[PDB]
């Protein structure tokens, strides 16, 4: 389980515990055990919203399996939650993608899972 | 409608008024409002395209549908245009994928689409 | 052909070099002419995983083909193989997708495919 969030606000607010409370978060929501999270938080980039350099943020989250259906707006509104409460992107400024990924399509180790 | 565009050239020429016209841009040829179109352009990478590091770009383009068939001809002639005029990109050495996405898929504002 | 990769270890690592051994590996193991590959790594990156922020990558493969199946495991150990000697990531803290792409859905020179 991967996720991933661009945003335009300064990397002054992408602490190091940000990532981990969006790790612990990433493995609570899609039941996964943490030891397979990895968290990629990318900042101070050229983005625009709705025509605005305003604060906005685009990420996603891939996964095999947990990411279909209303499962995906219950865990939306928790990573909304959290990325506004430390980076202060409204949620009308932010994305989130859900992607499910095959076994056969991600390799951790060397090798895919199926 | 999200589009991503990554490239080696200098920030320099990332102008937020580039930004801007490509938000313009998406919004027309997706048909969608600019109100809900997120730019994000990366410039400065290491990158290569066909074995060097002269100026090149990777892009995609997501949306719930407009993404489909040859439609994705016409809107990649203007995207390309576009880049190169102010990028000064060749067309030869840059790609843009087109990206459908499922309702249930993106969360805008805590929730999902659909 | 498109391989991305993200990782937080130091720039100093991610030689023109290094971008080439990649590229012509790619080309190899996608059996598709280098003239087409695109690579971009990007260092010093944000990121965690198993809640650490110990060296880690997430990586990815785009193709039209050649990304399906067992060849999938076979294309992992050599791209880890790769990564791990140059950026010393211990492969238990890598991912890398495969990612199938549709004739229609990438434009090169302002075209797509099919």
């Amino acid at each position: 389980p991967v996720f991933q969030l661009s945003t335009n606000v300064s990397q002054s607010k992408v602490t190091p515990e940000l990532l981990k409370q969006i790790s612990s978060l990433v493995a609570r929501i899609l039941h996964k055990p943490e030891s397979y999270v990895c968290v990629h938080v990318v900042a101070d980039q050229s983005m625009t919203f709705a025509g605005t350099d305003d604060p906005c943020a685009v990420g996603s989250l891939k996964s095999i399996g947990g990411v279909g259906g209303s499962q995906n707006n219950s865990h939306a509104k928790a990573l909304f939650a959290l990325i506004k409460d430390h980076l202060e992107i409204e949620g009308n400024r932010m994305y989130i993608e859900f992607v499910d990924i095959g076994a056969g399509d991600i390799a951790y180790n060397g090798r895919t899972f199926a």
